[PDB]
């Protein structure tokens, strides 16, 4: 079946609205999605136990209905890097669940998309990084790109240790973060210069609630 | 004669704060000094042309009294990428007048700073980054990381990446770019294990006017 992991540029550039987009995109191609992100940080308290926003989300916009620990089995409430706060909670991330999960979310779905948390390089323990699994896994990637000053470096310095793990750069999307700016276009033309990976689509400045914006519109599936 | 580039994690990090510091310290240690800015974004008008403000901290704290343009040959008003606002303007980046320019501070001084623009892909034309110039000149490389969320993969990424370039990461700064943050101890720790290089010292949230502040203190020069 179908899977991809998402990853960004740095932390705040759209992972979870892109995803959105492309887990509604799915949808609409008849696909039977679920949206996977095992390890979260910076989660809310309910009666049912902490549950982080970006799994909320990808749960919702899932054509499945999943269970929440399906689709986030390590969720932490302090929004930082996890391996600090697994070690301070004592509650270790290992790379056996996070894989177990994603096989359960094969026994469903036939579309998978796994957002990660933070850049390409964000550390699960003092010895491993998320890096280190997608590398395991052998997923292909793609690359969402906040369309703001300095994303070109990012979105070069990713697209190469992408393709150095011997990994496979699916796609890249732009995520415009902000209102349209002074070199926008400039911007886009440099980003799908030198991006290795088709542009997927490009997701509008939508100020209120976009991860709930019908955003699938913008991806373009044919070309993942 | 010595001589370093600086670059960041992004733009906007303390690249400049940081060099400002690298320079004083430079100084206190009986060294000629020299900072050097080949190109710079984002300039005001005066009666003399365009000035830059990285430009004009460098020229400050350069033990030497230096011109303006010997410290910056390229100054566009513009804040954005180089390349976009050299095309627009008809004033192409050349290598070989970055390289010229290096060679004349040289003339005179024996200790040398570079400030890169932007982070270590930020590209000078549609075919040339400042990285390639940074190769061609095969400069040991000082990695200023601002302390922040997001900051591991930033470094992680840009170290890696000057590595495989066959360069030299000579050591890197830590810049606090915001007050005492949470776990900005355990920040610290990751950083020191993953950055290939030596911690060259720590600069402490200087709210008001930083690039004047008197920081050549937080940097060991002994290890450079
Ligand atoms: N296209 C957009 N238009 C308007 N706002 C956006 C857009 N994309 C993202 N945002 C907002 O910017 C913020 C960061 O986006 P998002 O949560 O998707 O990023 P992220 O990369 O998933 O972050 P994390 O590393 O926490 O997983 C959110 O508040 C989101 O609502
Ligand atoms: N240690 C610090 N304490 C307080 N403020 C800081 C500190 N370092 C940097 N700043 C502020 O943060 C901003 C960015 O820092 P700086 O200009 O040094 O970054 P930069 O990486 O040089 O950016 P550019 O890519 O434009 O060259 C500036 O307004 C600066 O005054
Ligand atoms: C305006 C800004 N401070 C500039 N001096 C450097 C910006 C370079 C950004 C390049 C990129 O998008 O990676
Ligand atoms: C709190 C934040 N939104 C997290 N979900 C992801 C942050 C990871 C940052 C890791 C790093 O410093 O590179
Ligand atoms: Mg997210
Ligand atoms: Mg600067």
């Amino acid at each position: 079946s179908k899977r991809y992991f998402v990853t960004g540029t740095d932390t705040e550039v759209g992972k979870t609205v892109a995803s959105c987009a492309l887990l509604q995109a799915a949808k609409a191609a008849g696909y039977r999605t679920a949206g996977y992100k095992p390890v979260a940080s910076g989660s809310e308290k309910t009666p049912e136990g902490l549950r982080n926003s970006d799994a909320l989300a990808l749960q919702r916009n899932s054509s499945l209905q999943l269970d929440y620990a399906t689709v986030n089995p390590y969720t932490f409430a302090e929004p930082t890097s996890p391996h600090i706060i697994s070690a301070q909670e004592g509650r270790p991330i290992e790379s056996l669940v996070m894989s177990a999960g994603l096989r359960a979310l094969e026994q469903q779905a036939d579309w998978v998309l796994v957002e990660g948390a933070g850049g390409w390089f964000t550390p699960l323990s003092d010895t491993f990084t998320f890096a280190d699994w997608v590398t395991q896994e052998q997923l292909p990637v793609i690359l969402v790109v906040g369309v703001k000053l300095g994303c070109i470096n990012h979105a070069m310095l990713t697209a190469q240790v992408i393709q150095h793990a011997g990994l496979t750069l699916a796609g890249w999307v732009a995520n415009d973060v902000t209102p349209p700016g002074k070199r926008h276009a400039e911007y886009m033309t440099t980003l799908t210069r030198m991006i290795p990976a088709p542009l997927l689509g490009e997701i509008p400045w939508l100020a209120e609630n976009p991860e709930n914006a019908a955003t699938g519109k913008y991806i373009n599936l044919a070309l993942l």
